[PDB]
């Protein structure tokens, strides 16, 4: 059986497998009326991608396609999702939405780039301030169209288009969720080919996450944006290209000062993606810069973690 | 020993290592007048990184630090950096600059993001449209400071900051040059630790990029602006890594449809982290979506390859 291994990474040489920026610290918190769903950063030990996963972190909260006015005082445009490549989204495919697509409940920002302008129009003439709001009803990703509502710059009708992501924002009425899914296809439809909730189920065990501080480009006056994920890109990457059978449902892994090597925690991760630890409360773990992960051995269902 | 292998990898699962986007093409050219010196993307076989070059795509081109205040007509804040990790920067460090800096001459345009304000300041009011021009006299990384032209909105004096690459920009007298290295000290000092220029030394022989096309948010009218890479960022990361030792100094690829096995071209993948193929002109590769690289053998730097 081809031996299953973790990728020699320090937590800031991680990225955030739900938004593309860094990995800043890693966070342990009970569940408590979270659902925790989140459909990007979503893969098995042994390779399987879920939900929106894809590969590349510059794709995460990325869209691209043609733009098309609609007469509406928020979304102004409708953007008209194309793949990569350039054809028309495919809403058949077994997923929730186009892969990348985001998860997270409440207004993305970024900036819309159309044709290029002439240099004598003006300083970032083909840049538009967007903001991606999923409380609108012309979110519908799975359909193929999301709505655009523009802050600055004018979006020209029917061009090919590309929206970078650059934050969140919370205006008066759209609180920012990172735990309510978005309802990709508006009311038409309910979710579907979600991956699964995940959820601590051993006495005293809480989720373990990889945390990010996402820029908030309106709101949350004095407050920090968290997004919070379950693994790494570079994990989704590194068990989507090893493949490695998984030998039982639970992977012993550990937390090392490589220094000392002073396991600074233990914890299990879990065949289908995630991964737990012994605590009870709120907890941002307090850790060397340069520790990192290691893989120590598949173990059954009754393991239980040292307290950390 | 262990042994040297690639990624499996389609080139639409790659990301640029000069620019956050994904990779679109392959593309080969000779060198002519060009002298192709990138800092970012740059690392040998045994997983040695070389210039600017650091493991997230999330960070190339992004800078953070403290603005101040400037007196300039074109920059009217400094960025006093970091590293893109959050490391402080000693201009001191054995680097050209600080990791992720942009390699290329001419305007980087993106989103600078400050303190969060209230929601009542309004949208996007934590969202600053910014040049960052290399030609500007404050382009000075390695030194620690970089200039700021704002386009839309207030930029706050003394407030830590996170710049967001969106894409380039070409004005009046600014001219897009992704060959010409910048000048990392400005005119103060000249550049120092650099990555290698790199070129084909053999009979037929040319550089093969990974070539993606970077948004322009001012000039380049029916023009398309490219960056062109000598690595993806995943094979930077993967040699990282394996770190496996360089039997020689030319390592054998095909290009190869996974499917049946038919190679379609060979190339040289040499020691120091670029690719030759055998070819003269301007060429993008036509080349099916589902192909990718394989590692076949270590030869020399006589080998010669069959033309494509």
């Amino acid at each position: 059986t081809k031996s299953f291994t973790l990728p020699i990474l320090t937590i800031s040489e991680m990225t955030n497998s739900r938004f593309p920026i860094p990995i800043e610290q890693l966070y342990t918190a009970p569940n408590e009326t979270n659902v925790v769903q989140c459909q990007n950063g979503r893969c098995t030990l042994d390779g399987e991608l879920q939900g929106t996963t894809q590969l590349l972190s510059s794709a995460i909260c990325s869209y691209r396609g043609r733009t098309l006015a609609n007469n509406d005082s928020w979304d102004q445009n409708l953007l008209q999702l194309s793949y990569p490549n350039g054809a028309s989204y495919d809403p058949t495919d077994e997923v929730p939405a186009p892969l990348g697509t985001q998860d997270f409940s409440g207004i993305l920002y970024g900036v819309l780039t159309q044709d290029n302008v002439t240099e004598g129009t003006g300083e970032a003439k083909n840049a538009k301030g967007i903001y991606i709001s999923t409380t609108s009803g012309k979110f519908t990703p799975k359909i193929g169209s999301i709505g655009l509502h523009s802050i600055t710059g004018d979006v020209h009708h029917n061009q090919q288009s590309r929206f970078t992501p650059v934050g969140i924002a919370v205006n008066e009425n759209t609180p920012f969720k990172q735990w309510v899914l978005p309802h990709y296809s508006g009311s038409l439809a309910l979710n579907t080919n979600l991956a699964p909730a995940v959820a601590p189920t051993f006495p005293g065990e809480q989720l373990l996450f990889f945390r990010s501080r996402v820029p908030c480009v309106q709101g949350l006056h004095g407050q920090d944006a968290f997004i919070d994920c379950l693994l790494p890109q570079e994990w989704v990457n590194h068990f989507y290209q090893e493949a490695a059978p998984s030998q039982t449902d639970v992977a012993l892994i550990r937390f090392v000062n490589p220094d000392t090597g002073r396991t600074l925690f233990e914890a299990k991760l879990h065949r289908s993606g995630f991964i737990t630890v012994s605590h009870t409360g709120n907890y941002p773990l307090v850790i060397p810069p340069n520790g990192h992960f290691r893989f120590d051995s598949w173990v059954n269902q009754f393991y239980s973690l040292a307290p950390m």
